[PDB]
């Protein structure tokens, strides 16, 4: 279960750049991630629905998604504390110097297909997958993230209100683009992968990073997607196949994750790695 956290069991924190993100050495459970929510009044109101909500998204346990290790529910201080990710995001191990080999590349969409599929498993649809939710560890392995609390409606209403003292469109599947009262599908996430998996080969976001206008979203919807010949580096017939199935204008058309992983999983074992 999900650990009640008080703040006398960390040393000291390290405050960095939405939300107050310190990095917090624990006592005798090690370094992880710290996300300070809210500071304030007292709002004993939320209490139990906050714990509970914590403790639902703690029962989310897989190799390849984010561990929620605890969380400190204390008078007017709430956070919540996630395991440690020492290369960052997706796009900062990418945009690197360093370029990242094309067996890493097909390991890191695997693992991503696992953990997607392990989250549709458990019904949840996560409504923001993109590479700056898709955090890399030291070698080089993935676990993907809810760094903007799509998925905690307690918690994300704690980060945006009165009483505290304290995204990209590029991703998201057409049919939420000028609709949001649009329930979210399985299929909404295929999409997001597809453009993950372009940009993975394009070592960069798409639509030449122009600021998500209405003339963008009506071209989206109409069947714009990014350019495929943007791709410098190689990337095998077989993924750009892939991003073109996933990123189709209509939802039906989209594989699932346990499709896309019958299919990728053979293919990285006998050519990419
Ligand atoms: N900045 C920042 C930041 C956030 C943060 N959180 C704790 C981990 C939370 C988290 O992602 N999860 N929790 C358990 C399963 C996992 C999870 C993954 C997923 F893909 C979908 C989903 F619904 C839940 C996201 C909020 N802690 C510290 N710092």
């Amino acid at each position: 279960n999900v650990i009640k956290m008080k703040s006398s069991d960390f040393l000291e924190s390290a405050e960095l750049d939405f939300g107050k993100v310190s990095l917090a050495f624990h006592r005798t459970q090690g370094l992880m991630i710290m996300k300070t929510v809210y500071k304030g009044p007292n709002c004993i109101e939320h209490n139990e629905a906050l714990l509970e909500e914590a403790k639902m998204m703690n029962r989310l346990r897989h190799s390849r998604v984010v561990k929620l290790l605890g969380v400190i529910i204390e008078e007017g201080k709430y956070s919540l504390v996630m395991e440690y990710m020492e290369k960052g995001n997706l796009m900062h191990v990418l945009k690197a110097e360093m370029s990242t080999p094309l067996s890493v590349k097909g390991r890191i969409i695997l693992e991503i297909i696992e953990g997607m599929a392990y989250l549709h498993g458990k019904g949840v649809i996560h409504k923001d997958l993109k590479p700056e939710n898709i955090l890399v560890d030291n070698d080089f392995h993935i676990k993907i993230a809810d760094l903007g609390l799509a998925s905690f409606k307690m918690w994300s209403k704690l980060n945006n209100e009165e009483h505290n003292e304290l995204g990209t469109l590029y991703y998201m599947a057409p049919e939420h683009l000028n609709d949001v009262n649009a329930k979210p599908t399985e299929k909404s996430d295929v999409y997001s992968f597809a453009v993950v998996l372009w940009a993975i080969f394009a070592n960069k976001e798409p639509y030449e990073n122009a600021i998500a206008e209405q003339q963008l979203i009506m071209a989206i919807k109409s069947g714009n997607r990014p350019d495929v010949d943007d791709i410098t580096e190689y990337c095998p017939r077989e993924i750009i196949s892939l991003m073109k199935l996933c990123w189709e204008a209509n939802p039906e058309a989209r594989p699932t994750f346990p499709g896309i992983e019958e299919k990728f999983r053979p293919f990285y074992l006998s050519q990419l790695e």
